[PDB]
């Protein structure tokens, strides 16, 4: 079975090749986006593997079918990229990443927190040139502080586990309180309490129409001066204009954000008939204790191996049968 | 009483002043080093407060006494910079802060680990300029990995609590196994075992003649390829020449080191007629997944407050003629 | 005519589109490399435009021919990536940009030199973080120093003009002395003399069998301690190992190199027992007063406009059947 | 004579020592600031050498006198930190370095220009990590563009020579004409014309009432979109609020500023109310093609040697009872 892989990054290739040892496919790696124009490159491949920015609508799918491709595989969860009606109709079998790694994500959140806290990113900038000055690097001791987690699904609980290790007082907000969280000693509270009492706040929840801009001006008003905020969840959970103001006011002490790729563009705000919006990343990073990562939360070897492992197992079946539920039918 | 503070940094001043509300000393802050030449600036203070780089040799002490100084407070644990015998003969009293907050230090070790693991230091260099490329940033999932801690005093135990939080398998080496550790599910093992099995290793122990160059060529050879090593303990725990080789060979995956001041200028071991360093810090940082911090482990507000409280409390006892448990001699 | 542009960077696109206002080509821009696999994307185009990394080997050319391509335009001087014998046989026509703007390249060399001299690159690393320390930034006054230029073709002469403006003594080495250089007041000399007396040295010459490793251990021995060396010419002009030792020795004070794409892996050092050969860039940049740029010497709007005009003109001449002096056969 | 040197940086020491080979002063170097408190450190010295940040006010001067100092040498042009009246009254003599090497300053201005033009500072941040991407680095060819110099004293003229070498067309605004400049082919013009026609502008003039905020909203409006501006002259030549707005609007393509020690606050936006700040420097540097240097324009070995010779020579003349042209009063 021959698989064409689009939007390939070096990490994608490394892990796919390693996982492929136990499936045996012939792999062809392309660094470029799958588009209507590039679909033809798949010719000769029974299948293609795509990621969040690849184009999966009918026009692309038509080209693929024309070129003999049967199976499409997302190394991925987000599908706003693909036009799913067509595939079934075109006789084209399909999939995504159902399982994902909660620990990788939680750990990333913690890592962002610690880096910000101890200003380790800044320290590195200095010490890489043998500048050992400590001015401006002072952090806070975690132990005995209060941590507020918004959302107690697997990721949120994984985070709480770590925060418990730090010896923090643990608070949480979730509409659906979890035994797993209670067993850790977490106290579930309303948002207002969480905002009021938390030294560190971390978002681990899905975006809903209800929680759009959950962290807004009113919310910031409730928080402690110098509060640390981490968002490895969707960008829309935070009103960016309000966060910017709160940073300027010094209400927010530190802010860490893992930026989703198709939110990067709409990230954001002011511009005067200027200046969309890499400028915001630059300014905040320079002027505040603000740290951005580029949707990096799942970027560990173990997490990547898991994504790969499956991707191959699915195709191997498809190359012959199963439910899948690789398959989205 | 009036206190002259030398080698003053902004953090030193902020926390000393804040703590001093409870004490009422008259504080005078100097940014420069105490030396034989600057000792005269103390004139009119009964006490001086110094840090690791300040010069406490006999000639300095002699000048201080000449100028009416009775008391010397080290706002740090180390005292090798001060000639204690001379101080005793001269009638001076010397006091110190015997330990730093264990939690602050452990948390710093963990922070170095995570920053290294996820290459967060590298990411920032990118994203500060709006470059979101992930190439080279790939880390490891901590959960289920094995952590080995060498030394289970308060700092090591504090680290172990955090590591337990990550859901790691916890191994340790210490001559005197601690119930507090055992209570965490820690398994104590010999060094050979700890070296063979640990994905991450962190040093939380005093330097002894016995453990000089504990992490040496034989130790590295034993370790897992890609191992992460953290040292917030003294530098001599590690044979640097061996570490540098291990990095080159890709035995050591990641290395984080909190570099003590009295220990930076001294890497050698060795070279010829051209030429030496801060170069090693620059090269390693550039070429490997290596992070140095400048003795930053105790640099938190809470830890600095503790240091400030102890220091003023020590001074307060000396002023009164009350025996000070933090005195370095009679 | 419709033209497919491969390996497209934003700058390529901006200037090609700007220039095309005068030509009316139909332009299709691709970000990815031209390869045997991607050559099919050119279907519908009479021409393609490529750069130094694109693959112009016979298998690729065969694909392009099958797909209706007639013309290949190199938006660069180099053509090592294109198999000219094959192209001829296949009836394809190949054109290039014969030279870059001399002023742009010369200015880049001077820019490198001044940045290094005043450690401006270092200063920015500091001041971007509001660190105004000057330690380690001391340079040298150019006025009254001696510059040596190796090669006095158009670029070398442009460089000399600038150097003259700094109030420097001008020396040069060329086997074929130039009237414009002589008219400027340049004194031609032997290499040994140029090495012995030059404060600053800049390489502006083509690579030849003769000058391979022209700057070698013996050359570095003859130089002044603290000498500044600039190479915007090909990498092989310098023996890297020697250069590395000379930096380590402190014979070479400063080194600036504009690194050619194809020559990127070749250079430099021992090196690494496999990946990565990039570490040399990292090491030298951190440990010494060394500056690398990525073949940036022609990267000005004006130079890019010239490349764009030449390319579109070359293509019109081809279509019209006129003689194209830029043709590679 | 023994000379105490305050606020010493490694470069000050190196060049002062090198020059002293021919003078034989006895030199004592202090890294710290001269203040009322540290003036006593000078006892045993007839002279002290100070720089722009050192405290020269009456109380300090009084201390110096008490401690036997007769001479104060400024290793710089500015002297606003020194209370000249008090000095004269106290019987102290003060000398300065009247001007920096014109070539060094002009060369600095050109260096900033080229670095900004080709985004070499950005490039280095990339290539230091083997990132050879060229996106965003595109510059412009200098040759055939127009350069406008504001001020045609020795520095402006030195800059013109260089700019001439680039093949640029030379414009200048100075009320007063320069033989050297005319001789160079320069065209004098009014400010409005200089503003309209210049691709690059560099300021090389002293601050006067007449040019306070010379580059103001109105001036920027006249300028070419994308224009490059360099200021190695004093800050108040530019209305910073107007400049910042002009950067935001994209009227100014690039801005290079050598920032005087005494002037960090001149440059401001702003709404960083909490709390008044170096933030402007961090922000502009990140968001625009902006480059700051810390009053670096004279930082070359030759320029420093000149400062050093002048300073030692002033001191020598003072010792002699000779007329020092560089004295600030008599």
């Amino acid at each position: 079975m021959k698989l064409a892989v689009y939007s390939t990054k070096q990490y994608d290739k490394k892990y796919l090749q390693q996982v492929n040892e136990a499936f045996g496919f012939e792999l062809e790696f392309f660094d470029f986006l799958l588009t209507e124009k590039t679909a033809k490159t798949a010719n000769g491949c029974e299948a293609v593997c795509i990621f969040v920015n690849d184009d999966g609508s009918r026009p692309v799918l038509e080209e693929l079918k024309k070129h003999g491709v049967k199976y499409i595989a997302l190394r991925c969860a987000g599908f706003n990229n693909v036009d799913l009606d067509a595939a079934k109709e075109l006789g084209l079998q399909v999939v995504r990443v159902p399982a994902y790694s909660p620990e990788a994500v939680a750990e990333h959140a913690i890592g962002m927190m610690m880096t910000l806290n101890r200003r380790i990113h800044r320290a590195y900038q200095r010490t890489r040139d043998a500048n050992f000055s400590l001015e401006g690097l002072t952090g806070f001791t975690m132990h005995g502080k209060t941590a507020g987690v918004i959302g107690t699904g697997k990721i949120g609980v994984a985070a709480l586990r770590i925060l418990k290790g730090f010896g923090m007082r643990l608070l949480a907000f979730d509409p659906y309180p979890s035994t797993a969280a209670l067993d850790l000693g977490v106290e579930y509270v309303d948002l207002q309490t969480l905002f009021a009492e938390s030294d560190v706040i971390s978002l681990h929840c899905p975006l809903t129409p209800e929680n759009y801009h959950l962290l807004n001006h009113a919310a910031f008003d409730q928080m402690k001066n110098g509060v640390m905020i981490i968002n490895t969840s969707r960008g829309a959970l935070i009103d960016s204009q309000a966060a910017i103001e709160a940073l300027k006011n010094q209400k927010i002490g530190s802010l860490g954000m893992d930026v989703y790729e198709n939110e990067r563009d709409l990230f954001f705000e002011d511009k005067s008939v200027d200046v969309i919006q890499d400028d915001v990343f630059r300014r905040l990073s320079a002027c505040h204790n603000v740290l951005f990562t580029g949707h990096q939360a799942f970027l560990t070897a173990e997490a990547l191996i898991s994504i790969s492992e499956t991707t191959l197992q699915n195709l191997s079946q498809l190359e012959k049968g199963e439910a899948c539920p690789n398959a989205l039918f």
